[PDB]
């Protein structure tokens, strides 16, 4: 049960995630159930893009998803599907979609795992084209599924970023 | 524990299928133990060949192979391993090996994850290029493994493809 | 060299097309030297998109923007980058370009390379979901490099695609 | 729960290993919790080198380690992470490193999964080169590890290969 | 050009191969035009296989079918398509097809290239296991391609390979 | 023809660079003939590392060891073996070889060719880990290779890159 695992070793700057889909991999949007653990094949994404960054979700959290919140974390190769990586919250990006609205929060490898990004405070500091990808790639992935729309709104620091894991973690009591 | 996944949403018509070997994956067959849930690496196949679909079972199943009912897939990427993917059977491989016979469904995925094979009825409308690969496979990839031998019988319909899985989920209670 | 190379071998049923970028390739536009034959790296994609079918051009025609003429073709697998596929088209993509109008053709591979395009004589023969995700990837895959962009205009059917390899083939060395 | 897997089934010349980093896999440390058999990104590898060969861990043991016993197994193609391989040990690999010393053994899969190695007894018996490589990966790849060394002290057969597991066996009991 | 590469060294013992399909890559016939020096899409394989080591052939070379001298080259890792290997033969294989007979040398890299293979000097010398998937697949890999057969004869010794070899040099370019 | 490159089409600012081996790639050193143009294997890497930025050569440039100069070029995606980087130097690395004094340059692609490394001006402004692996594999990678051995000697700016192949372009052809 990935209930075993912590929200993290020091919320908020240090959230653990599991990640669900790899960075650059097969046009395959995977969901982890929250029941049996197991990784499932949720659709064959129709457009002929690919994920920016490895996307999965810190656990025993809540947002107004229902589900746990999603978080997108950048990193040197992309990660194992089924994988929990050790990172900290650097920004986080609103978005309005078919049901409601959405809240993903961009993450960065912690200290322990790779010096890449020790200069990544926020969001910003990240190259502008992955920024700019990141946005690009969620408002057009759904462009096939019918019924579906995304609508990309803003970004917002760490300090908020980190800020919507402090409500996440307590909504989960 | 994989047990926790149900046969499906609404069987016959709606397997769940957890796949222990993807497509044209490396020549090595996997198999879910049933008590630990962990890949279980089975043998490097020897012969200089690759499985022609994602081929898994039927979580909480029985035939008279003492093991769960055996599921091949029909996907446009394979899928990662140890995944469940919500499909849907077209067709049923019988043929006769070493201990007696087996029989494999071919399985296709469903309307919310795919509309690649929404006229997918049954497994003559999947190319005959596919069929007679997955017929080939089956003869000719223990050619190399000694004492074990396979041939192939013949195809049945959905109809009593979705018959083999109704007497597998009685035959587990 | 290259140019050593028919538009095909009984045009414009039977034709060849030099392959510039594989399908499902990393995010990377080749275009072939004509100089030289040496393989150009034209392009690192911004958009986290991939090509949805082998691109590259046929040998001895040319267009009207100054370039042989575009196309598309759909493989079993994606084949290597700079490798010649005998194939057979059947439609034609036309769009709207920064530089003024520009048209891809869409081509399955000959009979004696795969028999599992045969009964595909239009490019309504092929998967709807492929035709969308050739729309949606011309119409997206420059939105992050500057300076371009694409506009779809419709398609047309493989006897006109015919027609523009013969004139291709017309005005050309 | 990876504890249900036993150590083997005929301890010592028959120890299960579960896989955690795949040969030639990506420059990323993986590693399993034994809370929630999750696999954790432990470092990505500064250096520009992947591991020689699978590196994983017998199930239900204990060294001075504090953690299990640490194998590396040899295979025709790299198996996937997580994975256990019903192998048998033929050597040992001793080395010290910052906190102490560590030590590793050769393994090679077994008569059912393999015939590949029925010949190899003992590590000697595995390509020079291999051993060589195995060697100079774990000398050299922590040395962009600030704080972290390696040095390779020399090898051991698979008698006393299988006398640590015989001591790691009740060293957990 | 391609024929400006002489079939050896110091021929017959040092021979160079062109590679026109590497080991274990997708199932694409590839054949390298002399023509032209492009590489031909030739077949995309209808069996599930692949091929058990890189298939080519020798620069300056005439067998009697017509083609260059077919050689298969083990590697440590499967080299580029249209890449040189500077190897040496040790055995042959010999067939019968639908058009008469045939024969494709087996070969492992020269000294330089790697130490892998120096004591392999005979094909004996190369594991059972591969000798045997090379067996298998010439003899399934066109089960599927209608029009074909291949029947395995047996094998020859080194001597006779390198015997064929100056056959094949004496009689062409 | 290969040589029908210029060194750059405004050099020493704006430079051409042919791969000869991809960046991640498998450990396979090739190196391209200049009689044939053809890609030689030249050497199975004995050490489990691989190529930390694509590795090539300058056309039409004439170093003292006698072949053309070197160049590493950094790309977010490995290219083709044998494909034409158009990239802009911003650093030299500085080494003793076997056979004397050797230097290796690293560049950046241009930028029409990607946004990403625009001011990556000096190579400094590269980060410190990929520097530093650069360092690493340089002086490890022949490790295994007898007769071989490579110490770092230190790097320059990016003014003496421009200024080497200012030399390198002076006395050649």
């Amino acid at each position: 049960s990935y209930n075993n695992i912590p929200a993290g070793k020091d919320a908020p700057n240090d959230i653990y995630v599991i990640i669900e889909i790899p960075a650059n991999a097969a046009p395959i949007r995977y969901e982890i159930d929250k029941d049996s653990d197991a990784l499932f094949v949720d659709r064959f994404m129709g457009t002929a893009m690919f994920y920016p960054a490895n996307y999965g979700y810190v656990p025993n959290t809540l947002s107004e998803d229902g589900d746990p919140l999603d978080v997108l974390v950048v990193t040197p190769y992309p990660v194992a599907a089924g994988s929990v990586i050790r990172c900290r919250p650097v920004g986080k990006l609103n978005m309005e979609d078919d049901g409601g609205i959405d809240a993903k929060l961009i993450a960065v490898p912690h200290e322990k795992l790779s010096p890449l990004y020790k200069d990544v405070k926020e969001y910003t500091d990240l190259p502008q084209l992955l920024i700019n990808q990141v946005e690009h790639f969620f408002s057009h992935y759904k462009d096939l599924e019918p019924g579906k729309w995304v609508k990309i709104s803003g970004w917002e620091g760490a300090d908020v970023a980190k800020a919507e894991v402090i409500k996440a973690i307590e909504a989960a009591k």
